[PDB]
């Protein structure tokens, strides 16, 4: 029922809409440190305040979301509004090597939680389209695969030329080669929001005479709809301590391939065969999810990064440090992740289904600004709980420490992503339920309400 179209077209949206902020999150702290000369503490904290502030700022934008009623929908007018906006921010983002002194910081710190803000207007309604264009199992099982794999693959491309592009351009000069190719994402992400809002036609969306939204609604009742909504709860809940881990997993990572290994052999290969998992487990997520249960790709979501953190667990506790290991382990947590991602969306939107029929209120917008708040909040306490494990095992800051000391850090640092994983397990295998008659019970409540409706 879905037009290859619209999924392509989605998929081109994910894509220019990742391909923006893959730069961001990559190569920020390099930019900011080695071309415009900020100390590491400050580009720190900035970026912890700046997480708590969009994680905040995330149900408001649903409150928005929600409240707003335009000739497009609630959804296109404000990613529209988000992509120029957070294109314009990114571009004066990337333009901080200009200014000097107090008015650098300043503006550093202007630009930065700007563009998170911006991000966040443009990012919840973007995913918001998923439960408007499917209501349907299968349908959603074989529709997000296509975002997911455009958004990885982004994130790789962005990973692989970003440096030859900044390096060719201007020369020396690297806040120039870094605006440049910030132009070039802004045209690829402008491109794909102008696609996915001429072919992406929401289809079960609120806003519709028959789709029971209340657009009238306060920040109190909205946000209570979140805890009312038990199973928009347990989504919360497993997604934070997914983040969580994966963060802790990732800032490992960053740590022995930035300064401890010093062999830049084989990041390259790292990089290649962890996207290269990525991308093939997201093509074949279609297939496997009928030979698979939708509960065991979860499981295995889980479960593969672990196999990955008891790999590196293994190999700390020796000194081999064997690239084989490390790229199985790479390969593991990148199955792990894409399987994890496809299952939110599509649970994210199962959610916001589940609480049109516990509740009688259709709300898109909260749920993905759960989604979004979670994935801030994963950064934010991943730094928490590590801030926390160095002030207990009494890690002075970058000054002479004990072997047994640093070993014991690695050992613990391998061990807490493992404690997330096992919770968010037990939270699924124990308060999830929409995944089998479930489903269909809540597909079926919602059709027969919308076609007995006035529309």
């Amino acid at each position: 029922s879905i037009s290859m179209t619209t999924k392509l077209s989605y998929g081109f949206g994910a894509f220019g809409k990742d391909f923006a902020i893959g730069i961001v999150y990559m190569y920020l702290m390099y930019y900011y440190t080695d071309v415009v000369g900020l100390s590491v503490g400050l580009v720190g904290t900035l970026f912890l305040v700046a997480r708590i502030w969009c994680a905040i700022n995330d149900p408001i934008m649903g409150w928005i979301v929600n409240a707003t009623r335009s000739r497009w929908g609630k959804f296109k007018p404000w990613i529209l509004i988000g992509t120029l906006t957070n294109s314009l921010v990114l571009f004066l983002l990337f333009s901080a090597h200009l200014f000097e002194g107090t008015a650098q910081v300043v503006f550093v710190c202007v630009t930065y939680i700007l563009w998170g803000m911006t991000y966040t207007i443009m990012d919840i309604p973007f995913w918001s389209l998923v439960p408007t264009i499917t209501l349907d199992k299968r349908e959603r099982e074989q529709l997000v695969p296509f975002p997911r794999f455009f958004a990885s693959l982004a994130g790789f491309v962005t990973a692989g030329i970003t440096l030859p592009f900044v390096s060719y351009v201007g020369g020396a000069d690297r806040g120039f080669g870094f605006q440049m190719f910030t132009l070039v994402l802004i045209a690829f992400f402008i491109a794909s929001t102008i696609v996915t809002l001429r072919n992406v036609h929401e289809v079960y969306s609120s806003d519709n005479g028959v789709t029971a939204g209340r657009p009238h609604l306060t920040l109190k009742t909205i946000v209570g709809l979140i805890y009312k909504n038990d199973q928009l709860s347990c989504l919360l809940g497993m997604a934070l301590a997914y983040n969580i881990a994966s963060n802790i997993i990732n800032g490992f990572a960053i740590y022995y391939f930035t300064y401890v290994i010093g062999d830049a052999d084989l990041f390259p290969y790292y990089l290649s065969y962890a996207g290269a998992a990525n991308l093939l487990t997201l093509i074949v997520f279609p297939r496997l999810v009928k030979m698979l249960s939708r509960r065991i790709l979860w499981a295995g979501a889980s479960v593969m990064p672990v196999l990955s953190c008891a790999g590196l667990f293994a190999m700390a506790l020796a000194d081999i440090h064997n690239a084989a290991l490390i790229v199985a382990a790479g390969i593991f947590l990148n199955i792990g992740t894409a399987l994890f991602w496809v299952l939110q969306v599509i649970m994210v939107a199962d959610t916001v289904d589940y609480g049109e029929f516990k509740l009688n209120i259709r709300c898109e917008s909260i749920a993905y600004s759960v989604q979004t708040m979670v994935v801030k909040g994963g950064s934010a306490f991943a730094a928490f709980f590590i801030a926390l494990v160095l002030g207990l095992i009494g890690y002075t800051p970058n000054v002479a420490q004990s072997a047994q000391t640093l070993q014991g850090m690695q050992f613990i640092m391998i061990v807490l992503p493992v404690l997330f994983f096992m919770m968010t397990l037990v939270l699924y295998f124990r308060y999830y339920r929409l995944n089998g008659d479930m489903l269909r019970k809540i597909q079926i409540h919602l059709l027969d309400k919308y076609r007995k409706t006035p529309p």
